[PDB]
């Protein structure tokens, strides 16, 4: 087959290392984005401007009342805010605070929109259009629309101007991994999909050390969009997929790319046997990624610095990995996966109940969270592959991704309940993944078999 073919040039050579750096690159400022909005919509503190102020029950002045005579009036006018960490946000720029709490949420919203809406576009054109043609447009697009965002001036501006770089980004991490297996035999078809993981989550220590360093949110918003454009220049040179070639009926440009190689070396829902587990594997999707974009989003209730406590979550995720890989080959995927649910779960809603004066124990179940969370992140795909038969596998798998992002949706939309209740939040936060937990005991299979390339040893195996 084309197995053989590519590794007849060499396999993995000197044309194939320089191919899968360039491509996993920009997968450092992949994980910037999604997390961006956290530093640049930082909420500071502020109060009303005369033409004194009543305080609070704690002793701390009001935010959105001002005394009549030195009765109670609302803050016809603007507000003073603070200048010794934050010089500006886009809540300082525009008004979104007291009867605009919730705008701030939308804008993550619509961000999340335009990754799930890239997801089905972009993957039905690179199939009925050239794989590589599909990069270079997206990579223009993401670098054009990035900028326009820095210089918007209007509130709407932003907010259609982030949903059109989120379609963008959506179909580069899609097509990295396309891609890239094309090109990769069987033997060594494991190493790159653990990589991906190891350079995704190096992502959030970059977001640190720019932030730091550009605290404006106008300047800081396009610094993080600014390489994408030299990444455009060196993306005309690469090579189409051969295989996709062949499958649409154009084998006569197969020989001229495998050529260029060597010289440069030297229906899911048709079937009871298939709902069934769809449906067990489909809260697994939404339940990881409610939990886990539910504490990314805010890191600022906490008594610690954003700074700090930002990079204590981008690197708990070593030791995570470190023990989910040894349950892994120990234990079993199945009881790693529930064990996770069930402590994850548990850890969460003690955070709520216990009182935020004591800064030390609530960052302590805190992290716990972001590295439990991160583990069973990684046992869901793995699990996944092995699962499924070859028939939809691939079907299958893009399927039950692209529902994920459906949860993150979800996630900021939740948030707007704090308005009545700051705790509330918190409560649903953590009762999801519990529940969840009693849909992984229904999963009539384990580890230690062959795979099923067919459908029917599913039925055997499971008597
Ligand atoms: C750490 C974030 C996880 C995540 N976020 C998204 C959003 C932003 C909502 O799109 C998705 C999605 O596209 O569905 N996912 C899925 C994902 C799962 C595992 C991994 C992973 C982790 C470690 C090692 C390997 C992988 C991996 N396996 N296959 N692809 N990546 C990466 C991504
Ligand atoms: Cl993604």
């Amino acid at each position: 087959a084309f197995n053989d073919l590519l590794q007849q040039v060499g396999g993995v050579g000197r044309f194939q290392q320089i191919q899968v750096t360039l491509v996993v690159l920009p997968l450092l400022l992949m994980a910037s984005h999604n997390t961006l909005q956290n530093f640049t919509a930082a909420i500071p503190t502020h109060h009303c401007r005369p033409p004194w102020l009543p305080r609070d029950r704690q002793g701390q002045p009001e935010s959105c009342l001002r005394f009549t005579s030195p009765a109670t009036e609302p803050c016809t006018d603007g507000w003073i805010y603070d200048n010794s960490t934050f010089p500006s946000t886009i809540v300082t720029e525009w008004d979104l605070v007291c009867s605009h709490r919730a705008l701030r949420q939308l804008a993550q919203s619509l961000y999340m929109v335009g990754v799930l809406l890239g997801a089905m576009v972009f993957g039905y054109l690179a199939d009925r259009l050239g794989r590589r043609k599909v990069l270079i447009l997206n990579y223009l697009q993401t670098a054009v629309s990035g900028t326009c965002a820095a210089f918007a001036p209007n509130f709407p501006i932003y907010c259609a101007f982030r949903l059109l770089s989120g379609m963008a980004l959506a179909g580069i991490s899609l097509n990295c991994m396309t891609l890239n297996v094309e090109w990769m035999p069987i033997h060594t078809r494991a190493c790159v999909g653990t990589l991906i993981g190891y350079v995704y989550s190096l992502g959030q220590f970059l977001l640190a050390g720019v932030a730091y360093a550009v605290p404006h949110w106008r300047h800081l918003q396009l610094l993080v969009s600014a390489p994408f454009f030299a990444f455009f220049i060196y993306s005309w040179f690469f090579i189409e997929s051969a295989r996709w070639h062949s499958s649409s009926g154009r084998l006569d440009l197969t020989l001229r790319a495998l050529q260029r190689v060597a010289r440069i070396n030297g229906e899911l829902l048709r079937c009871p046997t298939l709902r069934h587990l769809f449906l067990c594997l489909s809260m697994l999707w939404f339940a990881t990624s409610f939990a886990y974009y539910g504490l990314v989003m805010d890191l600022q209730g906490f008594g610690v610095s954003i700074y700090l406590i930002q990079v204590i979550f981008g690197a708990v995720d070593l030791p995570a990995k470190l023990v989910g890989f040894l349950v892994i080959n120990s234990l079993g995927r199945r009881p790693a996966q529930m064990a996770a649910l069930l402590l994850a779960g548990i850890c969460i809603l003690l955070n709520g109940v216990i009182p935020q004066d004591q800064s030390i124990v609530r960052t302590s179940l805190a992290v716990l969270g972001k590295g439990c969370l991160a583990a069973s992140f990684n046992c869901i795909f793995l699990y996944t592959g092995e699962l499924y038969p070859t028939m939809i596998r691939q079907t299958g798998m893009g399927m039950g991704s692209t529902m994920a992002r459906v949860g993150s949706i979800v996630s900021p939309l939740v948030s707007m309940t704090a308005e009545l209740y700051p705790s509330m939040p918190l409560f649903i936060y953590g009762a999801v993944p519990v529940a969840a937990s009693a849909v992984t005991v229904l999963l009539p299979e384990t580890l230690g078999q062959p795979l099923p390339d067919t459908v029917q040893d599913l039925e055997s195996r499971w008597a």
